């Protein structure tokens, strides 16, 4: 039973969003992946957002580049937490993606993560921390993961070559 | 028969969008004004956009501030030309409004005008020039208007006080 | 039992963060408010973050202006979801607050909301949607709230004065 | 009879503007292409703009990079709708192109599209939607095109490799 | 015989451009002031630029705000040195004025000064230094002026109140 | 007798500044080239600026990247017109170069040209137009050059391949 | 014996730089204040920088707004540590001040603090920490100060009114 | 006895921070290098900062990219001068690194250097100038170094190829 959905406005966003999925694979969290566009498939987005709850999703991670409307439009149609991932656009290096996602006016929110791939991974981690709140097992895996990332740095203090 | 519609995401946008309407009043162009929000009234926006053509609109002028989704969402649902007006937001002085409107990816366009009030007036003028293409009378009024703005500057070359 | 904590780097941030609390009051969600600074009270922040879970918090909302370190430092010390609120700084109008919060590298996330007051309210709404996932009652209040914001716009389509 | 003109300040802009023309080819819309510069061929621009109407153009698409003056200067000389396309400049990645085109003060407008190639295609699509208003056939082709772009996404929901 | 001309796109620019004129008054340099707009009075601008040399102007100072086209259009039509002054716009605080003036592509230049009033004064000073090259008297006044500005600072080293 | 000097803060700036010199070669204008740094050779800069007039220079073109101090420091020490050329820096793509050059406060000016190579060529053209004011021959060559750049565009209107 | 000097390009900078001095007063650190401009008093700056060491200064704090050259020019002439303070400019809100100070190329550094007043205070604190390295007494006062700022926050955790 | 410490948030920062170390090697200044992350190794950072003084460090140079918290967190925990180095991030080219480091509010400072490698070298030079204050020998080496960089430019005035 997938409790988290990863959507994006175009398959060209997959080079970025694959990092969110990679986190779910490492953490063994079931997840659904799909290309949904508020701009190119407006009706499927509405349909998708309206059935998000009945489908069992507790968190939705939406990525888009440029004038990103996907995240906000999904949020406007559901009470399921939506996390936004700014994909790096060619011309404005994701700054346009960032502003169009994070600058939501009062009433409909979207938790936004960093521009690009680091944000893809983080949105998955954030979604995982949200679920772990009521899943002791995942919570344990999440703590194992953090343990690993920390010790990796600790056991490798000197950046210089031997 | 109103051939142009002026929508905005919030009545707080009216302080800006009133300048678009002022142009239509001066040019005697019938127009419809309404607050439609892709974020707060998503279903009314869909309904609105889908019936835009059958309603007789040939141009739509949409204004929004911050992460502006209104313009793009309307454009995604209709073939009626959509002109975007970036409303000046408090924190980013409309830069977030501008990027979220103008940076549309390939497939669904939005002709964007200047940030703020000057853009409101211009979107109305642009819409008027679009209609004048098949309305000799309005075309004449538009030329009278341009004549007036030009001569006003011409007959007042010295900015200094007498 | 407060399941959500609202922290900020300075009481000068309260003029902004009060809007997050206002949402919790309207939605009748118990909440804890406190001024914690990663910069001025580093030890209390560590202590605070480390005991967040044992204290019962399921979401933490942290606001800061300028070079905002509070959100990221709390996130680095706990698995409790952290939502960041960029407070509007004088010189860079919150852009420095925004970048220092949202641009977290891979490993420790922070769901970021809009700059300023609109972001304060939204972070509370987002936190509320996170909790509502396992609280049918709050979920109902959240839907009542959205219903109200939508109908308010619907029953007031003409921005012009009567 | 070409009802739409595509101009640009330099043939170096063609790598970008070719995408506008590609749309007209797909949609079978007659079009004129020409390099006109307000900066390097000021007199030909005036001559060009002044005869735009008598030449039968109903829409003009102008692309320029850097301090783009072409779009605004054409608009100042004709009532024919002008759509601006910000070409990506080396140093400012088209941000200078964008501001010099979209930030027109009150009186002479220019509908601006996205920076770069996506904007080139969109300006053509926008111009096509303007013409389709009084051309049922093109309107039909435009709807066929949108149908195709939408179903392409719909019939390919999973971005992952088989 | 006025050897320097001060033009601007609108009399609303005078609040800024008056500082350029103030320099000429202090330095006793004859000068012509006039509101010329490439956008609102395109033909008068052409006429103006084409006759600049025969009129005796050796330097032209042009100020404009927003998408400033005035400076570049004048430069495109004459060999008389053109200095640009970015007027502070409301929304983008003159950044749009700055980019549209300074970012001229190869072939037609415009020496650009600071945004706002400080730039107005400086463009006049720069123009004065250009003329002083072949005017020993003005050159002397210019050196007297610099002497005065320097000693004013020198004879007042402590910013604190007595 | 070289009437114009081209200086730069580092020989790494030559890849850019060579375009200014190329203009002088085409226009047959004697010129001096030299690497002077306000930061690395402060005393030689002072010495250089103070003797600029006695050396016969009527215009100085200074290029620098990053926090560019060269142009302003030269201007502070001489009455000889100084034109600034923002060299494209790695991190901020010349935006830091641009602001540190153009944003001079009241009293000491610097005519600034576009970021990068296009600005290098233009500063040379601008300097040439300044000299041509009292050199009919160069003025003629300058007009021949403009004639050539214009006709090149005119005789090549179609950007498409034959 | 003043071991730290506070300079600024104009007495108009005092409204900002007074906060640096306020720190020295609280910490009882002798200090010299003076208006020195690289742009308006270039020779006094050279003289000043060259004698900084023989005068006993161990740290220099320089503030400037707009295209700030003061900090860098002082650093180029002395080995005494120079700390830069970006004064908030009207048009670019200190962003131009910031880039012109912090973006120093390799060879001559300037430790830069925050834009505006907070940066003024911090540069003084940083200078104080530099001196405290070889002054146990000041080091003690610095620790008393930090103690006070921390406990002030600690003993006032609830931002709300009683 | 190493009197200066060079830390960074990740070994991926070494490609940049190696330039700081290179300066210490040339100047023969003992130094400690280590990867410390406020985000990934929060406890080791605290431990590290708290023992900085007892370890003999008189200056700390911290580099980080993106939302850089390392510098500020170290500064919050020690009185040892901290110099920040903005590492160039992929998406925002170090602008996010710069703002998150330099924009520290009143109370805890961080002397910030240029974005990237030039800043790495400079922070080392600045730290060296701080130490040289009480080390005549290093002070001499520092002056030898500056002598060399200056004469290198002086003895190579013509950037052109022989
Ligand atoms: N911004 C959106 C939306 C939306 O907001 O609905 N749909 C697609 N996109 C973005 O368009 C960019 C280019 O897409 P293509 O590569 O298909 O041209 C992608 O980054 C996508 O996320
Ligand atoms: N961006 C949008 C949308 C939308 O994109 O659908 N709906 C409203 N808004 C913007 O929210 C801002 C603040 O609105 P309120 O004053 O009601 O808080 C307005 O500028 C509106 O255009
Ligand atoms: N950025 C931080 C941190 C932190 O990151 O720990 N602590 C306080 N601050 C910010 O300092 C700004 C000015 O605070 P003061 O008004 O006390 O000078 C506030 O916006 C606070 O959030
Ligand atoms: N901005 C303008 C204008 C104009 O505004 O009239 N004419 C040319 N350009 C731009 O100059 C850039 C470089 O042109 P070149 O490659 O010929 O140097 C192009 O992007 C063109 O659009
Ligand atoms: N940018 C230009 C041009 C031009 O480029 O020709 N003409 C006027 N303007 C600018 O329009 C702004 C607002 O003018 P108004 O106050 O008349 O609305 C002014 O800053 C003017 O310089
Ligand atoms: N900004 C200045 C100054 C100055 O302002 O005096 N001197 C050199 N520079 C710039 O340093 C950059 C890197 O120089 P290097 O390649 O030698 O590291 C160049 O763009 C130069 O113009
Ligand atoms: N940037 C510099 C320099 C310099 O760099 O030498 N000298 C003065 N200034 C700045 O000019 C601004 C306006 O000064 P005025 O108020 O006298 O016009 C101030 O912020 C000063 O620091
Ligand atoms: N900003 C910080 C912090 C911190 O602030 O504690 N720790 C690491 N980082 C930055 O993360 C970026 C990417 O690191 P990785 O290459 O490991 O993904 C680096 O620039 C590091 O300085």
């Amino acid at each position: 039973p997938a409790r988290v959905a990863i959507v994006m406005g175009s398959k060209s966003d997959w080079a970025t969003m694959q990092f969110a999925a990679e986190i779910f694979e490492i953490l063994n969290v079931p997840h659904h992946v799909e290309v949904v566009s508020a701009q190119r498939t407006p009706d499927k987005l509405f349909s998708f957002a309206e059935s998000a709850e009945e489908n069992g999703y507790q968190v939705i991670i939406a990525g888009a580049g440029g004038a990103a409307h996907l995240p906000g439009m999904i949020a406007a149609k559901t009470l399921v937490p939506v996390l936004g991932v700014p994909v790096q656009s060619a011309a404005l290096s994701g700054v346009d993606s960032l502003y169009s996602i994070v600058q939501m006016p009062r009433g409909i929110p979207v938790g936004t993560l960093a521009i690009g791939k680091a944000g893809a991974a983080n949105a998955a981690l954030l979604a995982a921390q949200i679920l772990a709140t009521h899943d002791k097992e995942l919570h344990q895996r999440l703590n194992d993961w953090r343990k690993a990332q920390t010790d990796e740095v600790l056991e490798n203090p000197d950046p210089r070559g031997a």
